[PDB]
């Protein structure tokens, strides 16, 4: 899957990103990770659509099997990376595929590149509520050069959620080892900052110029408080459908690839149709 990894300029920036450069029929799927981790949380999915899909997954700046330090930099700035890479590489229409905090790259890409380019998205596991206290809370610690590391460690309990499982432990044990407090802290104002200037992942989506269909896939939170704000965001908008996909995980990509690629498979199909 590492038979896939390249490197460019971009802008000021080197970046790694996957792209399997599959000579077929669009759209291209653009697989975006979220906050301090790279494509190797895709590396199942990545499985799943390589055989029929032509498949980038981009690198943030200070992201990749090498982390580094770069200057401050937000989703507005992850948005025209992607973009950048996208014209380096020819790709015309795409189907952007996030995970979790990759969703404010996501829908800020949709309303930038417009619908005929990117007609649908798909978000997987992003907290569409305003935060809660106890992810407020993990906020703010990841904002503290003191704290940081314990502001991981809760986020990583709330992701396993209770689960040994495996996959995903070796992600954020193993895989995101490399990364320090320039991306942690980073992750936490950015995200901090998103929200209090967007409201909320609904509130963002709702407002696109030119809304289109998105769904939402997500294992987690669990709760019903949580599948009731979904439903009642669909109910209220034509163009939001979701999935809960019962995964163990905040990482459904991971644990769950075969479900998430045909979420995937099947919007990529009605673009296919129009
Ligand atoms: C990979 C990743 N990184 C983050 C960094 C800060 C806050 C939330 C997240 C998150 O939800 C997620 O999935
Ligand atoms: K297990
Ligand atoms: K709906």
């Amino acid at each position: 899957t590492d038979t896939y990894l390249h490197e460019t300029l971009v802008f000021d920036n080197k970046l790694s990103y996957i792209d399997n450069q599959r000579d077929t029929d669009g759209p291209a799927i653009l697989l975006l990770p979220g906050w301090c981790h790279d494509h190797r949380v895709y590396k199942y999915l990545i499985q799943e659509l390589d055989a029929d899909f032509r498949v980038i997954v981009p690198n943030w700046r200070g992201h990749g099997l090498s982390p580094s330090e770069v200057p401050d930099f937000g989703y507005q700035e992850q948005v025209k990376d992607a973009l950048e890479i996208l014209d380096q590489l020819g790709v015309e229409t795409f189907l952007p595929v996030s995970h979790s905090h990759g969703g404010w790259v996501l829908v800020e890409l949709l309303e930038q590149a417009g619908p005929e380019r990117a007609p649908r998205g798909i978000i997987m596991d992003w907290l569409m509520w305003a935060p809660k206290p106890d992810f407020a809370k993990s906020l703010t610690l990841l904002k503290d050069p003191e704290r940081w590391r314990e502001g991981t460690h809760g986020l990583f309990d709330v992701w396993l959620d209770g689960h040994d499982e495996k996959r995903v432990r070796h992600h954020l044990l193993e895989e995101m080892a490399d990364y320090g407090y320039d991306c942690w802290g980073r992750s936490g104002r950015v995200i901090e900052d998103a929200y209090g200037r967007n409201g909320s992942p609904m509130q963002m989506m709702a407002n696109l110029t030119k809304t289109r269909p998105i769904r939402h896939i997500f294992s987690q939170p669990t709760e019903p408080e949580y599948e009731k704000i979904n439903s009642d965001f669909a109910e209220q908008h034509p163009w939001f459908s979701y999935a809960k996909l019962g995964g163990p995980t905040h990482f459904p990509a991971i644990d769950v690839p075969d479900r998430a690629a045909v979420h995937i498979r099947e919007f990529a199909t009605a673009i296919r149709q129009g």
